[PDB]
C-alpha cells in the first residue's frame, strides 16, 4: 500500500512539471486505501506561491468530503513537506505522512532551504506526534532520483 | 500607518465571525500604503482549513498583482501567524510582517496551541529573514480584544 501511493505522488510530481504545473512535487490522500485527493504542485499554473502539492491535495480532500479534517485519512508525499505544508497537515488533523525524498535532495537542485522543524523534531515551540514514516529503499530511491531527472524541465520559483 | 492596517485587520477578523466565514482572524497586505488584499479566515466558508486569513490574503495578493512573490508588500495579521501561515510569508517574500496579538490570546479561548518558532527566534531548520514587529499600546488592545470579545461567536475548528 505504502509503495503504491508513493509511486503514485512520484508520478504527480513528474506529471506536474511535465505540463508546467509547478515544480516536481506530489502528494497523493488516501481514505483506508481509497484515494480521496491525488495532485502535483500547481505553484505557476494557479499564480498562487501556497499551492504547493501537499496544500493542494489537502484542499481537494476536504472538499470532497466535506469536512475541515481529515483525521480518518492518510498523506503521501513525493518529497518532505516544506514548514508551511507541515503545518497545514497539522492543521488538517491528517493521522499519518509517508513521504519519499529528503529535502535536501530538491535543495541540492537550487531549491531553498526551508525545512519543517516540527516534522525533525527540532523546535522549542511547535511540537508534532503525528505519524510520520521517511520511506526506505525502493520508493526513497525512486523518488530521490525526481529532482535531478526532473530539472532541465522547469525554471525554479 | 501601521495602527491603521493593524486595525483593519482586526476589522476584517470581527466582519469573518460575524459572517461565519470562520474564526476571529484577519489579514491585510499592502504595497507603500495601498491595500492590495482584505482578508479574514475562511476555514468554515471553503471547507479548508488552509484557508486562514493569512493564507487567504496571500493568494488574494499574488491573484491582484499576476505574481508569486510580494517583495515589495507588508502584511498586517490580526494574531501572530500560525507555523502554516508563516511558511506561506516566507514563501511568498513579504518583506514585512506586524501582527497584533500574541497567540496564547487565541489560544486562551480554545484554539490549538500552535506557535511558529521561526517566528519567535527559535527555529532550527525554517530560520526567518522578514522584519517582524509585534504591536504595542493601542494596537496590542485592540487585538487582544478581538478574542474576548469573540468569545461564543463562532464554531471552533
Ligand atoms: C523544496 O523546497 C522548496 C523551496 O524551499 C521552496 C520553493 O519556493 O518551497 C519548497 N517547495 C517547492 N514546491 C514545494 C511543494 O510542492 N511541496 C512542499 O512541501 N514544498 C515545496
Ligand atoms: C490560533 O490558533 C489556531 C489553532 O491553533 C489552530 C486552529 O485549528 O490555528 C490557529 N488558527 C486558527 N485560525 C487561524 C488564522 O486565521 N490564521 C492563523 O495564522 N492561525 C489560525
Ligand atoms: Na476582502
Ligand atoms: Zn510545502
Ligand atoms: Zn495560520
Amino acid at each position: 500500500s505504502d509503495h503504491k501511493f508513493l509511486t503514485q505522488a512520484v508520478e504527480e510530481a513528474y506529471k506536474g512539471v511535465d505540463c508546467g504545473d509547478g515544480g516536481p512535487f506530489g502528494a497523493v490522500i488516501v481514505h483506508n486505501n481509497e484515494v480521496v485527493a491525488s495532485c502535483h504542485n500547481m505553484v505557476l499554473k494557479y499564480t498562487d506561491p501556497t499551492a504547493h502539492a501537499e496544500v493542494t491535495a489537502i484542499r481537494e480532500a476536504c472538499k470532497k468530503l466535506n469536512k475541515i479534517e481529515l483525521s480518518e485519512c492518510e498523506i503521501y508525499a513525493s518529497c518532505e513537506p516544506c514548514p508551511m505544508c507541515f503545518g497545514a497537515i497539522h492543521l488538517s488533523r491528517l493521522k499519518r505522512l509517508v513521504y519519499g525524498a529528503k529535502a535536501e535532495a530538491a535543495i541540492a537542485i537550487g531549491f531553498d532551504d526551508f525545512i519543517a522543524d516540527a516534522l525533525r523534531g527540532t523546535g522549542v515551540y511547535q511540537k508534532s506526534s503525528l505519524e510520520i514514516k521517511k520511506a526506505d529503499g525502493n520508493g526513497a530511491a525512486i523518488a530521490e532520483q525526481v529532482f535531478q531527472n526532473t530539472k532541465e524541465k522547469f525554471r525554479l520559483y
